[PDB]
């Protein structure tokens, strides 16, 4: 069911991302983190990312907007003595990650302050990770289902009104969460460029129910059907040159492109730690 696709394929590196290596590997779209090493010191420069720009691939930028994560530009020192009321639990599978309430000012004036370095890096998208963090206070008995959905819809329109202010053409890709849109009125559906997904037909190496593929699907296709890209990522490629692995990959490949979703085969490891070249195919 797969026709709107206006990119021919799609690089995820979060570490090691390298736009000398990116401006000619023949990739069209680039989503690395906005730092070499996620910290301040090493936020890329304008001219770094016009490298990519000159080239003609389109860089954008990973913010993850469901969660604090330790080592970044915003951190603060006091909050693990005097620790705000929206700064909650460590993440158990994603060590220095902490599950925020989104919902607050502060921690938005936060994700602010980062769109606001994002822009003048000059980044033509933004990725937004942990739109499912409403799952996680839901699940926490926090608040209603229903009030973290809308709170979490309402701060990507926050974030779509802040960076179209200044850059009217900014791509606009929320990761994972698609089954929020259960609780759109569809505004959001509307604003964003985009979404981009993980884990929809693999589930690293391991094939997933053909169900739950479905019901994932069914928000994609939507989505795709209004003019929205969806960008694919499953951790299929085991690294090996091996013969399960490389059919692995052609069947992910196959399964993507008959559905409308741009697909990306990462290292099931899971690190996004290189540019993940795999020879006839990807790119292709």
């Amino acid at each position: 069911e797969g026709w709107f696709m206006p990119f021919d394929n799609w690089l995820y590196q979060l570490q090691n991302a390298d736009p000398v290596e990116i401006s000619s590997s023949g990739f069209e779209i680039a989503v690395i983190d906005y730092s070499k090493d996620g910290s301040e010191s090493g936020e890329y420069s304008p001219e770094e990312i016009k490298i990519m720009v000159d080239a003609g691939v389109v860089p954008v930028a990973y913010v993850n907007i469901g969660q604090a994560e330790d080592y970044r530009f915003y951190w603060k020192e006091s909050w693990y003595t005097n620790t705000p009321e929206w700064l909650g639990e460590e993440d158990p599978a994603w060590p220095g990650n902490y599950f925020v309430k989104y919902w607050y000012n502060e921690w938005k004036e936060i994700v602010f302050s980062y769109l606001d370095r994002v822009i003048d890096q000059g980044f033509k998208g933004i990725y937004l990770d942990r739109i499912d963090s409403f799952e996680y206070w839901a699940q926490e008995g926090v608040i209603s289902r229903r009030s973290a959905a809308r709170k979490m819809i309402n701060f990507v329109l926050e974030i779509a009104e802040y960076v179209r202010e200044r850059k009217p053409d900014m791509l606009i890709i929320p990761q994972n969460g698609e089954n929020i849109l259960d609780f759109d009125d569809g505004q959001l559906a509307s604003t964003v460029s985009g979404w981009a997904v993980e884990n929809l037909f693999y589930l690293k190496t391991i094939p997933l129910e053909e169900n739950e593929t479905k019901s994932r699907l069914e928000y994609l296709i939507r989505l795709n059907r209004k003019g929205k890209f969806i960008l694919s990522v499953d951790y299929v490629d085991d690294g090996s040159d091996s013969f399960e692995n490389i059919s692995r990959i052609l069947d992910y490949y196959e399964k993507a492109k008959r559905n409308g979703c741009i697909p990306y085969a990462a290292r099931s490891d899971l690190e996004l730690d290189e540019m993940n070249v795999i020879e006839g195919i990807q790119p292709p």
